[PDB]
């Protein structure tokens, strides 16, 4: 319930802090703003849509402008010279227990971790970026945790599914391109599968509803760098942080209002 | 560290040592010469190459001569008649601990060892040349060992993953045929997952980066026989032969300088 | 008096010297041959062109060819198995005043001298060296550094680009590519910005009035042990270093003077 709590973004450490003021957007999304003006903020959106039948979705979207002076007009004006756009429609099962949508939240936290895979990944900007890697999805701690390894490579397109069958474990799927003469995008769609009310495999499993379908757009202009880039990822994993309003709607299969 | 060193490529056994001197290529590539003329001696090429987002390759190649006197003049000029051509860009991981690539190190002397599969089968050249074998890719040694069966047939290409997913498992590809009038092809894929920053699947996983793919095109033309296969196959495993400097940079996410 | 002369260039202790000797220039295009042999000689070139009304362009590629003996037909005839093509193209506007181009030089040549992070690469296995990370290039005195860390490699092409603003960043490039089924041709391209600013529009634009070229293009046969390359990259670099007869055109009046 009313999840709108001033939460912070980054977590730089105290300094250049970028909270955002909740309790926002039209027609059918949220948002989170910084103390700025209309053109140098940042963007935190998060919407519930009915995908389809027995599926529900999760468009969640952050803006990681570049705090920089406008180079056309040489005032005053603050506003980005590019933005790292971050599209994630994450699906959901809706009538399953609240502890259902806990393992899939960590399996949004543990996605991005402190000494982790992507976060430390398109960080760097270079060496690294894009996307495929690898994390225990769902966090449990200590057991029933979910192990996932890799293996196709067709025309650079990974897909990889955990520790079941090629249908039935934590799927999830990217590519990265030069989509025109200025930016490129890490399409790292994250198939969250759910798996709860269980112990570890007790019978008294009785789950339901069928998968998310974590579709991900993350635009990312060539005139990033090494700093910038490691921003972008604070705006991930800061989106998707548990106690946050983000994840927190996602954890009790809710929005926030 | 400048693990270019003056390893032996074809353990013979002391008499006629294929030693290979180091240091060499040009515009992002490794070599290492043997005791010969330009035209006679053993090629072994290994080069680093961020192959695309998240997932950096390695470029490796190495020629078989086959040391016989020319027979286009009649004189003493050295020179092969027909070589063995092995090439092998191994993707892999970067960002992930220095134990990650050991298990890749192995995933390509264990491919090739004194008694084992492929090493056994290009060496006969007849009874059991080309390619598909098996052998626990990661050598561990008694335990987290990774054993990997076959299953599918089609159109004569197969492809085989892993005790695990068809997603997240040790896949490997590869195929022969007849490109020409006078040589064929050994397609050797060998997708290389990563699996490490763990003891036996105990959480402490957090591991990163997505999979390798090591493309193979080995040609063997239609003049080799029994002996002069055997010594190409010296050549693939004296290659990524744990001490050598080719998979020794493989083992630090390193290439040698 | 005579400029553009018989002149000095690659060597290597006390045996076999290099004299560069002139010979042709039919239709703007310079051209320079060495010994009495030309199968074994060392052409280069070096013509002036403006490519538009706001630019000049030139060409100075560099064959570096192997004393070797291709007996074919019973006889040992002296010519090289390969040649070099170290073809820069250099944009220089005609606004640019008289003082970027005395440090242009010293970036394109002072690029790739015996080792450095982008020619070390082109006389070792790290061809890329470190990984591919932020490393050291063109200075001078202390005030300005030039750390050029990653970026892009999409479909075969690699990339790097220095500090915060791109439109002043020093690219480069360097890509693997075999040409036929006896050689192995490259891509080292590079292009050195000038921290200038352009104000248009009341702003004060941080970019560069123009870029290098510096693109090297090596094809290096199967058959050219690991002995060649060695002596290739120390004629390809080691050919126009601060100075040299060929180089010095790139940093004053004297053609060959």
């Amino acid at each position: 319930a009313s999840n709108f709590t001033q939460f912070v973004l980054v977590d730089n450490g105290g300094t250049g802090d970028v909270t955002v003021a909740p309790s926002n957007f039209a027609n059918g999304v949220a948002e989170w703003i910084s103390s700025n003006s209309r053109s140098q903020a940042y963007k935190v959106t998060c919407s519930v849509r009915q995908s389809s039948a027995q599926n529900r979705k999760y468009t969640i979207k952050v803006e990681v402008p570049k705090v920089a002076t406008q180079t056309v007009g040489g005032v005053e004006l603050p506003v980005a010279a590019w933005r790292s756009y971050l599209n994630m429609e994450l699906t959901i099962p809706i009538f399953a227990t609240n502890s259902d949508c806990e393992l899939i939240v960590k399996a949004m936290q543990g996605l991005l971790k402190d000494g982790n895979p992507i976060p430390s990944a398109i960080a760097a900007n270079s060496g690294i970026y894009a996307n495929f890697t690898q994390f225990v999805l769902v966090d449990n701690g200590g057991t029933g945790d979910v192990t996932v390894a890799p293996s196709n490579f067709a025309n650079g397109v990974a897909e990889w599914i955990s520790s079941n069958s090629r249908s039935q474990a934590y799927k999830v799927t990217c590519s990265v391109r030069q989509s025109s003469a200025q930016n490129r995008k890490y399409t790292i769609k994250v198939e969250v599968p759910k798996v709860a009310t269980q112990t570890v495999g007790g019978v008294e499993l009785p789950v339901a509803a069928w998968r998310s379908y974590l579709n991900m757009e993350l635009t990312i202009p060539i005139f990033a760098t090494n700093s910038d880039c490691e921003l972008i990822v604070k705006a991930m994993q800061g989106l998707l942080k548990d106690g946050n309003p983000i994840p927190s709607a996602i954890a009790a299969n809710s929005g926030i209002y």
